[PDB]
Parts: C-alpha cells; sequence; structure tokens
C-alpha cells in the first residue's frame, strides 16, 4: 500500500519512470520511490530482489502493484557518485580506493547470488552519509523489465553478444574507477562503433588468440583498424600505483571469459594494505 508514504516530492525522471523522495510514516524514514512504467513474473523477478541485503546495495524495501501501476521503495541516499565528483575536484586517492572497494564488494554480493546489474554507472552509485558509504542502485532492474550509457558497456555487448555475464559489471566497475581518477570518461564514445573505437584505441584491436570467438560476433568488422593500443600505462599510469594498475587491467580484459571476477578483485593484493575504509 503506498499510503504509508508521506510527503511524496518528485526528484526527477529516471530510467525506469519518475522517481520520488517520501517518509515513510511507519519508521519515519525517508525512502525513494521508483514509479516503474511498463507495458509490452515480473512481480516474483523483482520481488527476489528483496533478498539483496548489503550495506553497499540501495535496499529494496518494498514491491507496490496496485491499480495497474507498480512503485518500488528503496532506501534513500542523498548524494551520488557523479554529483559528488563534481562537487570534489581534490577529493583524496583514500576516499577513491574505497569508493572502489565498496563498488566491487557491493557487486561480488549480487553476484554471489546470480545477480547482475548490467547498467552500471557513477549515476546509480549512491553515498549516504566520515566518508560516504557507497550503495549501488538498481540491481537486478535492466534485467527484470543518451550516449552517456555507451561509456560503461563492454566490447562483448557493443560487439552485439546475446549472452551478459558477470563480467559485464566488471568491465562497467574498471571504467567507473578510470573516471574517478582521471576525472573524465575513459572511453567517450559517441555511437556504439565509435565506443569501440574508443576502447580499442588504448587496450589495442582483438583477435581470436587474444578473445576467442571475437570475429564471430555479429558486430564485428574484419575491416576494424589495426589498433595497436596505447596502454593503459601511458593512459593513466601516472595516476595508480603498480598494483592498482595491475588490477585494472585485470578488470579491462576485453574477452569476458578472460575479465577478473569480483571476488578476486577484493582478494587482489591493491586491497591488502588498510589504506582504504571499507
Ligand atoms: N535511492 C535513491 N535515493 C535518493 N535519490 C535517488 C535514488 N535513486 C535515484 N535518485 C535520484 O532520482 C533522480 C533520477 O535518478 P536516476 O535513475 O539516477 O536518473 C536523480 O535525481 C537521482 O539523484
Amino acid at each position: 500500500s503506498i499510503d504509508r508514504y508521506r510527503r511524496i516530492t518528485k526528484l526527477g525522471e529516471g530510467t525506469y519512470g519518475e522517481v520520488y523522495k517520501a517518509i515513510d510514516t511507519v519508521t519515519n524514514e525517508t525512502v525513494a520511490i521508483k514509479r516503474i512504467r511498463l507495458e509490452h513474473t515480473a512481480i516474483r523477478e523483482v520481488s527476489l530482489l528483496k533478498e539483496l541485503q548489503h550495506r553497499n546495495i540501495i535496499e529494496l524495501k518494498s514491491v507496490i502493484h496496485h491499480n495497474h501501476r507498480l512503485h518500488l521503495i528503496f532506501e534513500y541516499a542523498e548524494n551520488d557518485l557523479k554529483k559528488y565528483m563534481d562537487k570534489n575536484p581534490d577529493v583524496s586517492m583514500r576516499v577513491i580506493k574505497s569508493f572502489l572497494y565498496q563498488l566491487i564488494n557491493g557487486v561480488n554480493f549480487c553476484h554471489s547470488r546470480r545477480c547482475l546489474h548490467r547498467d552500471l554507472k557513477p549515476q546509480n552509485l549512491l553515498l549516504s552519509v566520515e566518508t560516504p558509504v557507497l550503495k549501488i542502485g538498481d540491481f537486478g532492474l535492466a534485467r527484470a523489465f543518451e550516449i552517456i550509457t555507451l561509456w560503461y558497456r563492454p566490447p562483448e555487448i557493443l560487439l552485439g553478444s546475446r549472452h551478459y555475464s558477470t563480467s559485464v559489471d566488471i568491465w562497467s566497475i574498471a571504467c567507473i574507477w578510470a573516471e574517478m581518477l582521471m576525472k573524465t570518461p575513459l572511453f567517450p564514445g559517441d555511437s556504439e562503433i565509435d565506443q569501440l573505437f574508443k576502447i580499442f584505441e588504448v587496450l589495442g584491436l582483438p583477435d581470436d588468440t587474444t578473445w576467442p570467438g571475437v570475429t564471430a560476433l555479429p558486430d564485428w568488422k574484419q575491416s576494424f583498424p589495426k589498433f595497436r593500443g596505447k596502454t593503459l600505462k601511458r593512459v593513466l599510469g601516472a595516476l595508480l600505483d603498480d598494483e592498482g594498475l595491475d588490477l585494472l587491467t585485470a578488470m579491462l580484459e576485453m574477452d569476458p571469459v578472460k575479465r577478473i571476477s569480483a571476488k578476486n578483485a577484493l582478494e587482489h593484493p591493491y586491497f591488502s594494505h588498510n589504506d582504504f575504509d571499507p
């Protein structure tokens, strides 16, 4: 029942429909309500997301399906990463590494329950009140139901693969991480092919050794330029220690099956030094 929620105040339009903040008069807490525009099992699917209870995941508190309208009630977070990086240019390396750890930790929690995000970006990395706590929003919604979307999309998707795996989210994490360090997007494409080009420009053009099966993907072009790769070292090696570089490189393997897992990323030596807040 939506009648529980008062002072419902529109915040803007999201991916799925209108987004609001509200007061939950049963708990006194502020919540976010997301109107999910449909028309084209869904309630079951979305309801399973309620089990994703983790400090680095925006909690799905309630699914309300009434008068043939669908609202999701979520935990409220006052800030998000894009806004936060805009407002905080001098933010420390320690905050950046904490945000990264926290993102990977959330992601690993979800992947371990067979839940993929598929559309990670700084805009759904919400921040809640020394360091804010990073909480990922909208896990599982891309499934269950603007050029910026492209910037965090992995090459297997851009090349037209039908198989989304956990590796998709790992790619996106690496892109977000690079952006936090560089203050501009790593691969700021303006089309799916321009996007691939931006990726190939840094990482090199794949072949059937570096990425077995790549040339059979639907949108592969035998005419792609034979990019050698600027290399990540050259692009951002100045901003990152050697350990950080090795992690980032592992997350940006172009073949999704070679891309590091969230779990192995959390085990990487980069996070063994107590120089961040989990
Ligand atoms: N859980 C949340 N808590 C607070 N604000 C949110 C939440 N999710 C999305 N928003 C805000 O709602 C608007 C649309 O969200 P987005 O889906 O990022 O386009 C933006 O103003 C976001 O800042």
